[PDB]
């Protein structure tokens, strides 16, 4: 089976993606995106760029992730969807922002749309107040 996989579904991709971030594997995380895949932050500090189109555009902005954040996530609680290519999950992250030393305690609801095991849209909701607390 791991040598004879069908394409990951959206639940599987979200869980795997979070492990990659825990590992600091920014390249592996970006690899999960379709070449035209999109990452969005609906809630973000003002002045930030909040939509990134294309896997390699995402990479251009992700390379140094492990040098900025170490993070651990709780188990994802999924809502049951009609389509396996849509996942909506809630989870919590605890980490340390490296440059400020600030603690990050973040609460997420992620909406992922996928196709053939690749991410088309990662819509990454989180609390911008908590993110600003970590950064300061
Ligand atoms: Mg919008």
């Amino acid at each position: 089976n791991l040598y004879f996989q069908g394409h990951m579904n959206a639940k599987e991709i979200l869980v795997h993606s979070l492990r990659l971030l825990e590992n600091g594997d920014a390249r592996g995380w970006c690899d999960l995106f379709h070449p035209e895949g999109v990452l969005e932050f609906p809630y973000a500090p003002p002045g930030w760029k909040t939509r990134f189109e294309g896997r390699e555009t995402i990479w251009a902005h992700m390379r140094l992730f492990p040098e900025h954040l170490t993070v651990r996530f709780t188990d994802v609680q999924f809502y049951e969807t009609a389509d396996p290519d849509l996942a909506i999950g809630e989870f919590h992250g605890d980490g340390v922002a490296t440059v400020s030393g600030g603690k990050l305690a973040q609460d997420y609801i992620s909406v992922l749309r996928t196709r053939d095991g690749q991410i088309l849209l990662y819509r990454d909701f989180w609390n911008p107040l908590r993110h600003l607390e970590a950064l300061g």
